[PDB]
C-alpha cells in the first residue's frame, strides 16, 4: 500500500549499478530513468504513484531481499566506522594500556608510528591546536581495518 510506493521511491534513489542487478520490468527501468524529469509537485506525485502501480508487476520479495542486502552491508560499514571512531578517541584520551589493547585487536599495527601519531594528537589537544593528527589517526586505523 503506502509500502509499495515507499519501495518505489527508494528505487529512485539507487545507483544504476545496483538497479541493473534487480529484477525490474522494462516499464520500471523506464519509469525510473524518467523520474528526475518530474520536478513539479503534481508531476512527481503522479510519477511515484504510477511507480507504485508498476511495482505490482515485480517480484517484490526479490527486490526487498536485495535491498536488505544493501542496507545490511551499509549497517556493517557503519558498525566498523563507529568502532574506529571509538578507538581513535580512546587512544587520544588514554595511554599505553589502550595502545596495547588496540594492537591486540590489530597485531599488524606499526606501534611506533601509532605512538608517534598519538603523542602529536595529545599535544594538539593539550595545546588547543586544530586537531589534524586525530584525522590522521582515524585514517591510519581505517587502513588497518580496511574500511574502504
Amino acid at each position: 500500500l503506502h509500502a509499495l510506493v515507499d519501495l518505489g521511491e527508494r528505487l529512485t534513489t539507487l545507483k544504476a549499478d545496483v538497479l541493473a542487478k534487480l529484477p525490474l520490468t522494462d516499464a520500471l527501468r523506464k519509469a525510473l530513468a524518467e523520474a528526475p524529469k518530474h520536478t513539479a509537485n503534481i508531476a512527481r506525485k503522479r510519477h511515484i504513484l504510477f511507480i507504485g502501480k508498476l511495482m505490482r508487476d515485480q517480484d517484490q520479495e526479490a527486490i526487498l531481499v536485495l535491498l536488505d542486502q544493501l542496507d545490511a552491508s551499509t549497517r556493517q560499514y557503519n558498525e566498523r566506522f563507529h568502532n574506529l571512531e571509538r578507538w581513535r578517541d580512546r587512544l587520544i584520551a588514554g595511554d599505553d594500556a589502550d595502545l596495547e589493547k588496540f594492537v591486540i585487536e590489530y597485531p599488524d599495527a606499526d606501534r611506533q608510528q601509532l605512538r608517534s601519531l598519538i603523542r602529536q594528537a595529545q599535544h594538539e589537544v593539550a595545546r588547543n591546536k586544530p586537531p589534524a593528527t586525530s584525522r590522521k589517526i582515524f585514517k591510519y586505523i581505517r587502513e588497518l581495518d580496511e574500511l574502504q
